[PDB]
């Protein structure tokens, strides 16, 4: 499912964990197609290294809505 | 399909009509699921009032990829 990771002023390991499977295709707006298991893999980096910054993590799903989002910071 | 739009240093106008389709989550990120040609008239507006900012918008796509994107204004 697409999800889109959107970073402020979070540490470097943070930012190139996120490169691990997203495309930075903004300083700081990574987007990709990944599995729920690696989406949540992406949030727990999140919650454990964005330290004093700000994340938004936005991602497609099935339901009535048709996305989910979790904010951090 | 679902659609992102990520806005840097844009004016208030194009902030405000963004919001007519889209649920602005955190400051400049909005997102929602929304057509094809509701995104063609996002994508007008972004092209059209972008002016000094940065825009990325990015969808949902039936693609290997999964997602299409693209980037506006100033430093692309």
């Amino acid at each position: 499912s697409m999800l889109v990771v959107v970073t402020e002023n979070v540490p470097p390991r943070l930012r190139g964990r996120l490169a691990i499977w997203l495309l930075e295709v903004r300083a700081g707006v990574y987007v990709g197609d990944v599995s729920a298991k690696i989406r949540e893999m992406i949030w727990e980096q999140i919650a454990g290294l964005a330290e004093e910054g700000n994340v938004v993590m936005a991602w497609a799903t099935n339901t009535e809505t048709g996305f989910e989002f979790q904010t951090f910071g």
